[PDB]
Order: structure tokens, then C-alpha cells, then sequence
């Protein structure tokens, strides 16, 4: 009964901003950490952000810094990508997916195709 639905995506150009959100249902929420990965069309999965079960600690991968920032909201249940300075190497589909409590990336979201012009 877990459900991600992440939504926000679409054509975007060089230098813009963006912001994708992630609702979540079927699971109490502050109880898991987040995730965002991404895969560029053609490529395999890349890891972009975690964010903690507070929302304290976030961690980011290289090539993305200052540029994104995730964000958490546990009152409405609902996961934060906030995407500035937006490049072509961003162009992917992006996931939101949830730790397991035993680790691994659990249950996944259907993506988000994100295109930069």
C-alpha cells in the first residue's frame, strides 16, 4: 500500500530553477530517511540526495551543490528537490526512493523525466 509519486519535472532551459515534490502515503513518514536518484537517458542510476528523518542532515553527492537542495516536509508528507542552476547534464529522470530500515533502497517512485534545453 506504499506509494511515491514525485511530480514538477518537465522542459526546462539552461540557468532556470526548478522545484520537484514527492508525496507519500501507505507508511508513516518521519520514521525513514529519502532519497533522490537520478538516471540521464541511456545511463545508469546515479545518487543525487538524502535527506534524514528530522530533516537536520542532508547529504549531497559532487556535481551538485549549492544548486540543489532537498527539503523535507513531515506534516504533509511530501519529499523537496529544489533545483537551481539547471544544466544539461541534469537532463534525467529523477526518483524519489525510501531507506529500508535495514539499508537499501526499498520502494521507488515511477520518475520524473527532467529535460534541459
Amino acid at each position: 500500500q506504499v506509494q511515491l509519486v514525485e511530480s514538477g519535472g518537465g522542459v526546462v532551459q539552461p540557468g532556470r530553477s526548478l522545484r520537484l515534490s514527492c508525496a507519500a502515503s501507505g507508511f508513516t513518514f518521519s520514521s525513514y530517511t529519502m532519497h533522490w536518484v537520478r538516471q540521464a537517458p541511456g545511463k545508469g542510476l546515479e545518487w543525487v540526495t538524502f535527506i534524514s528523518y528530522d530533516g537536520n542532515n542532508k547529504y549531497y553527492a559532487d556535481s551538485v551543490k549549492g544548486r540543489f537542495t532537498i527539503s523535507r516536509d513531515n506534516s504533509k508528507n511530501t519529499l523537496y528537490l529544489q533545483m537551481n542552476s539547471l544544466r544539461a547534464e541534469d537532463t534525467a529522470i529523477y526518483y524519489c526512493a525510501r531507506t529500508g530500515w535495514l539499508g537499501p533502497f526499498d520502494y521507488w517512485g515511477q520518475g520524473t523525466l527532467v529535460t534541459v534545453s
